[PDB]
Order: structure tokens, then C-alpha cells, then sequence
DNA sequence: CGCGGGGGCGTC
DNA sequence: CAGACGCCCCCGCG
């Protein structure tokens, strides 16, 4: 049992291989991490996910736009915000030849429901 | 109404 | 524990 499982205070072997695989999967949903914040006490699954959360609070704003020079906690976001400037619209709206173009895809999504 | 900003989640 | 890129979704605001 050289193997061992990854996820937190569940530390224990494994003979072989792929009878470990199959472990982790147990801890498929558990939330190991957490916010070390005043009265925000919210859990996460993933690392990524809670070094994200903390900016909401530590003020970080990681990227910047090349062109407004404007900086944001999220690159998905920045990502969008790029538009703001390309000016590029990807989604169109289905309906019958209302062809409005929207940067974002929850845009379109509104403007239908508007219909 | 366009877009900021936070959640959740699949993925290499 | 795999950090990091990418989307959908949903809400609030000037
Ligand atoms: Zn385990
Ligand atoms: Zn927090
Ligand atoms: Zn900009
Ligand atoms: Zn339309």
C-alpha cells in the first residue's frame, strides 16, 4: 500500500493502484477548505475556488486591462470586459430576425426573455 | 440595458 | 490535494 489519499484528514494506503482511484471519489462533494474571515464562514471544495473567494474581501484585483488599464478580481471577467472595447457580440438573438448581437451569453439570454 | 462582480462547475 | 482558463447563471446599479 505505497498510495495514499490526497483530500484532507483522510490520510490513509491503498495496496494497489486503481483501488485508490476509486477512494477519492468518496470525497467526490466534501468542502475541505473554508474562509478564515470575520463571520464569513463559507465552504469550498476546490483551492482555486477559495483563493478566488478571498479577493472579495482582500481587495486584490490580479488582472489588468491592457487598455483601460482598469484592474479586476476575475480573468473571466477581464476576459469579458475586453469587449467592452473589441466590441465583439457572439450571441445572437434566435428569434424571428431580431438580430441583436450581445457580448455576453446571460445578455441574450435576458434580451429573449424580454420578447 | 450594458456590464460589474460573486457562485458553481467541467477541464487540461 | 491542481493551479489556472473558461462558462453559465444570477443579481445589482447608474
Ligand atoms: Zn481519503
Ligand atoms: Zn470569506
Ligand atoms: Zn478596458
Ligand atoms: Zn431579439
Amino acid at each position: 500500500r505505497p498510495f495514499m489519499c490526497a483530500y484532507p484528514g483522510c490520510n490513509k494506503r491503498y495496496f494497489k493502484l486503481s483501488h485508490l482511484q476509486m477512494h477519492s471519489r468518496k470525497h467526490t462533494g466534501e468542502k475541505p477548505y473554508q474562509c478564515d474571515f470575520k463571520d464569513c464562514e463559507r465552504r469550498f471544495s476546490r483551492s482555486d475556488q477559495l483563493k478566488r473567494h478571498q479577493r472579495r474581501h482582500t481587495g486584490v484585483k490580479p488582472f489588468q486591462c491592457k487598455t483601460c488599464q482598469r484592474k479586476f478580481s476575475r480573468s473571466d471577467h477581464l476576459k469579458t470586459h475586453t469587449r467592452t472595447h473589441t466590441g465583439e457580440k457572439p450571441f445572437s438573438c434566435r428569434w424571428p430576425s431580431c438580430q441583436k448581437k450581445f457580448a455576453r451569453s446571460d445578455e441574450l439570454v435576458r434580451h429573449h426573455n424580454m420578447h
